[PDB]
């Protein structure tokens, strides 16, 4: 015999590994502690690979990270109270940028809410509209006669909440909050009296199977009209649209081989736009998009469509092309990206001080194919698309739901180990794939607690940080540095650290090292010549 | 610009409440009311604070508030402000703090602010403005409009009608100043109310007090033995140990306020043969067990507590003192349970104590604290280890202010915090102060560290049959260096030892420094099971 | 500058579908239901006005349900909200597209689980400079409101709140400003059909054509996807090894036995992302099934008897029964249906007694608030499916009559919804609906749940049956309705007559012999 | 004793000794054992039961069986729609403060989101208008600990009380 909330525990994760989730974040508490002992049981025999951290907050982008690393699935566990609100932040940024997040809260047993229970709130319902479902487990009773009933309404509550985050029946993925009221005993009972889980469905299966679904909804696009692609984030690829002049936001997939500089839109005059995902990055991007005359076919993957442009002619999946670009209108397109890259290359040499410009123009040259390239929301986006970074053999991983400065080194530290562990699938014995990040200084000190490893935690084979510093009524916390040595918040957080110059990133980039952050010195004082610079220079 | 004046009436009606602190983020939007209250900082009517991190901006204004009583403002900016600023206000729902959230919200724009669900259970009021008109001829009848809305705030945010105090949503949409009421009073004057439900107890019956956060102040109860969680102020003579309360049979329960601490309180409270009367301050009272008989807010007391009972409950507390004084000193190893005694043998009258949640509210208890001249802060609403840095920074900061303002040439009276190492590992970001913002003079932050939860190894999953898989999932060691934290913050640190713990306190240093004690938990089970033999 | 944005919002609403609204009298609304009272008077949409803010809703679903167009319903009262729940309810969960248009001057927690979105467009600034940038906004979030009732995206059609807080062209040829292709939502199943298979088809199931040669049982609402149909009684005589369940199934306690058993693999194939699984037996869901095999000759040997023997089992032990019972009027209205008819059927026993009769859904469309199930709003329910399914025929402009709507409903379910008769003179009247209610004065599908036990004969007299003694001759000539207390035998010929516009036919009933008649039904199997 | 009996019949009773003397119930399988236990204490005299259809219509019933002399009413129905229409007359007894409990059957709440009949998301619908919205567990089969499990329902039945009648809020 098994106490009621140790089997619900071990046939809620068993249902989970099933589900494909392959890594759980966890939190230490004493209400979750069910989950804990079954998610560590489960670390132990090789089934899934378990990061305890002890700040939820960023917790929730650990699992971001470790989502958006492979596009698993990812839980985290944590106690009941104040540890579910501070998922808050990360349940908002996977609600828009649709990363599948199940949040795993362990409860009081509903009764106890109102009679002023310690560390009691709430917690069904907190995320609101955040979450494609709020779904709460029933108490689990101790019926031995019922087992077989229970362990089907278990595994099945399960497959629904792993269902609505895959988005594997509304192609619309995203957070999911997963409720479990917990009574004592929380602990398991002595083993040698125990007894075996109840078994789910045969051959790994899950309870209820749901086979990979298919969102279509096709568009007639005349492509001879003169016609820019914009892909944002969340973009498909589209190889019929793969030759047309297309503005690629770093993140976005890459469907073919015709760039178009950002800067280089503004002096062209589109007849017609083609919107790829969800576009926020560049400014005269969002220009043109308001532009009324300038008809919008907008190509989502899911159901969302993006409310950037008002005067959207249509929505779709796909595209049924007819014609081609004028070869003209392509020859201008390929002049103009030519031009703007050269501005871009010559004013940055003609600059004497290394800018944040020069440190993402200096990352983006260092990649190679098969990296991982993962970008703080501020400045490095915008900062490697303004380099002309070609994403194509790459994947670049970005927090662009919120473009938040909230958990991006955990964002970093959990793509890198999915990304890495994706590798050893595969059965290579090579080395893993190096992932490289690129953050500002605030964002770096904000998120520094996101360095925080447990000793006996798993650890990033291949990343690097490269923080670039700046050094930077409300506004008044900027008119002086914060004056942080990066340096001493990696001592702290027992992390490999070295300050070097740009001319050194490239080299140094390439010596095979664990984690470690690279610190450059950069200046703000002299960006907005330089971008006064470049616009003068087109 | 109708806007800025409005701002201007709000900001002005809000300084006649009572808001002497507001606490401010840089997000994308222009924050409700900045420059009014930009204005109102160099005038010196109010104090700004700015913070980067939201969530801690949260917890720093819970500090401000809980630090004198006053109600606080915080000023939402961004589309990450609701979910970072969740846990604050959970935690000001559930302690009664008087929090005010300003945000900012454009009826030009269309929906369908992250707003979550959790506004919706939490906040005590959700009041917006309305769209600043322009009419030189209303500007008498908008100014009462807008300082009649404000007062409403207030009024919500501090109970001064209901006794609830709490959190309040105070939404100023946005697409010389018009004057209040004379001698600066509040436009709308409510008296705080009176909230009276008389309740008969009997004392003769064998009777304990039980008193915990939120509670009350009962003189006609200060004879009968009393077993008080730090937080609760005292209003007797005769404490009880909690550790001496299951060797005792209390035929009778005072529970005053929401008792949260030790489960011998917990086993009592649940003990269907011993009636439990509930006085409590405001409208809510608690009954996790469904034994609480009666309810009310102050005891009618007849007869007096048997001479022989109050000597049954004294010995009983020699025995529990005994057994914590002895065990402590036979005990190689220093422990959470040796830095709470230190500490609270440093106290002096007049001393703010925050502590921390987990082992430190409960070591001090068991190191028996006198509580009376002291003033004891504890985020107890729901328990969490978050923001308690910042809450301590806040408390320190609105503690010195009130006593700065009765021009008492006197240095301000000291902060002292008492908090674990993942307590402080989870919001040492609250230790980021820029140089324009206001620091602490006093405040001392003791940082107890037995690298990791000492309190999992007192739990049942501290049992030795589990001590291979409660390492990574209970335990969590994290092996971080204090110093080396500190010191990137710009923060004065220092690693000491118990027995230099009373000392270094008694000294002054930096407006703000944090002593770290290195403490063990692997023997923390042990020495609890030893107290509880020799009890 | 609210006048033109209500002017918009409507000429956009009309592009993408909308034929009907509802609304209901009050001090607010007010440039809105201008707006749509011109356009009434233009013929561009029908407007429909009642005092009742719960029979509005009802109707409005009618409405929807009757052609499958997106409907509105404006609201314009402090009362609305709280009256239109019940009608939101049964669009949620139902799929029906009703869009509720408030206008807030500048609250029960329903809006945030029931509704697909809640759309606000804003306050109408003045800047004539950007009138033909506030004329895309208007009419793109007006898209995304119709998109998101119709399901145009996500195949999960629903109820949708809009709220215009208190004249520019679209696109050329009346086009939706931003057009959407209904979408197709593809998940293919690997189905077995040489394992003993049954199919059980419910509320919102799709048809499949590799799926007809297998026993169906299905619910009335269900459009049947074959011509092998296995009668709901059967189920418990046979023993399936596997079920393929369509859509949302509600009804028949076997199908809900057979559903609950854990030795019997089930199917689930949906039109929509939502699945059922309240056992927790759900194998596997989808929305076509891959099929291989064919089904055994002796199973289908087995299920064509027993569905005989169930058919003859119930039509004989009708006809010894002497007294005229909620089953009996069932089959006789079933009976007196052809081709083209509109059937709506109310809760409780009057869908169930129609199973049990053997209608054969087959040229016959079949409406049901299966959503949620309640007998509320039945009445308006289908006067509004009469009127839009009327309006269909209108417009293809036959030389026939208005094709039948006929309702079958009980008396609890008639008395609940009596205001719905209450339709003034300039408002649209049903042209051929016909209201037949069975009334066995109480709830008389009490008598067939363990309430209705001999043992509790004098506890569940109050509690249950709840007789009202109501006349309901009067209650529709005080409406102003034409009604006609006929018996069973003249159902048939009176329906087959053509009458008024609006007909209540009231036929008398047993319900004290209701256990007697379905324990010998049973014992005859 | 099956449990849903001995829970119904533990509120019922507590009910009655806070003051409530009248009871609307409408018609329902779901709440049959409110609705039996009901019956049972108006066979006794303790309460004087009303029987309707329209669970609207109910709900101003009970607004007036609780403003003509001042005491809490009860109005007990199944689930589903019938919830949904005492919308009209809880918003109304929100603004006029009258005392004016909901008492609504449900099925198990894992069975929402699983398609089930005539369940809808009850726990919450009427939002901002209640002045508490309390659920009791899920009556458990559980002899040993009947006596906690009297103690829990009455609390609870306490609880939704004082907060009809403002006993300790002086807002009904
Ligand atoms: C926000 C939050 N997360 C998690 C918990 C669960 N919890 C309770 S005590 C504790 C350990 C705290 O350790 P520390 O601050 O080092 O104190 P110690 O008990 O070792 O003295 C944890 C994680 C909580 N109460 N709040
Ligand atoms: C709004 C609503 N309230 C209550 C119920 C519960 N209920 C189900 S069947 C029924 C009786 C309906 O009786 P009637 O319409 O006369 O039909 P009969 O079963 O006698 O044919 C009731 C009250 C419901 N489905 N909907
Ligand atoms: O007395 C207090 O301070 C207090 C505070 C609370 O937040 C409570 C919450 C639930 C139940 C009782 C509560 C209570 O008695
Ligand atoms: O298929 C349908 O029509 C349908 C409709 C619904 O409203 C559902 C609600 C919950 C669960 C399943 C559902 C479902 O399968
Ligand atoms: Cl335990
Ligand atoms: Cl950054
Ligand atoms: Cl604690
Ligand atoms: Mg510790
Ligand atoms: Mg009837």
């Amino acid at each position: 015999h098994m106490n009621p909330s140790t089997t619900q525990a071990r046939v809620v994760v068993d249902e989970l590994i099933r589900g494909g989730v392959r890594d759980v974040v966890l939190c230490p508490g004493s209400r979750n502690a069910p989950l804990a002992f079954a998610l560590q049981d489960a670390d132990r025999s090789g089934r899934i690979r378990l990061h305890v951290r002890i700040d939820e907050r960023t917790a929730g982008y650990l699992a971001i990270g470790l989502a958006i690393g492979a596009g698993a699935p990812v839980c985290v566990a944590m106690t009941s109270g104040t540890a579910v609100a501070n998922l808050g932040p990360a349940v908002v940024e996977a609600n828009y940028a649709r990363v599948p997040l199940i949040v795993l809260s362990a409860n009081r047993p509903y009764e106890l809410l109102g009679t002023g229970a310690n560390q009691t709130m709430e917690q069904l319902g907190y995320f609101g509209t955040q979450v494609r479902a709020s779904i709460s487990l029933g108490l689990a009773e101790d019926a031995p006669e019922r087992t077989s009933a229970l362990n089907a309404t278990w595994r099945s509550a399960t497959c629904r909440v792993l269902a609505a985050a895959t988005g594997a029946r509304t192609a619309n993925a995203g957070p999911v909050h997963f409720d479990i009221p917990l009574r004592e005993p929380l602990v398991p009972d002595p083993e040698p009296l125990g007894a075996v889980t109840p078994p789910g469905r045969p051959a790994g299966k899950p309870w209820t199977y749901t086979p990979p679904v298919t969102f279509d909804q096709p568009l007639d696009i005349d492509l001879s009209v003169d016609t820019v692609v914009i892909s944002g984030h969340g973009a498909g690829v589209h190889p019929n649209l793969a030759a047309l002049p297309t503005v690629a936001e770093p993140t976005a997939p890459r469907s073919g081989d015709n760039p178009l500089h950002p800067l280089a839109l503004p002096l062209l005059r589109p007849q017609q736009v083609i919107m790829l995902g969800r576009p926020t990055l560049h400014r005269p991007v969002s220009v043109l998009l308001a532009d009324a005359e300038v008809p919008v076919f907008a190509l989502t993957t899911g159901p969302r469509w993006p409310n950037v442009s008002g005067n959207s002619q249509a929505t779709g999946t796909r595209a049924v092309t007819t014609g081609a670009p004028r070869p003209a209108w392509l020859d201008r397109c390929a002049a103009m990206n030519r031009h703007a890259i050269a501005a871009v290359r010559e004013q940055l040499a003609a600059h004497p001080l290394t800018t944040g410009l020069h440190v993402a123009a200096a990352v983006s040259h260092a990649l190679r194919p098969g990296d991982q390239l993962v970008l703080g929301a501020s400045n490095p986006v915008r900062d490697v698309a303004l380099a002309g970074l070609d994403t194509r053999g790459i994947r670049v991983r970005s927090n662009r739901g919120v473009a938040g400065i909230d958990g991006t080194v955990s964002t970093a530290i959990g793509a890198a180990l999915a990304y890495e562990g994706a590798h050893e699938r595969t059965g290579s014995p090579d080395s893993p794939p190096r992932t490289i990040a690129l953050i500002g200084d605030l964002t770096f000190v904000h998120d520094s607690s996101g360095l925080l490893i447990g000793p006996t935690e798993p650890i990033p084979r291949s990343l690097t940080i490269v923080v670039s510093n700046d050094n930077g009524v409300s506004s008044r916390i900027f008119g002086t540095p914060h004056d942080v040595d990066v340096g001493a918040l990696c001592r702290a957080y027992h992390v490999e650290s070295r300050q070097i110059e740009v001319d050194e990133l490239g080299p140094t980039l390439d010596q095979p090292a664990g984690m470690r952050v690279l610190e450059v010195k950069a200046d703000r004082s002299s960006l907005r010549q330089l971008h006064a610079a470049i616009k003068a220079a087109l």
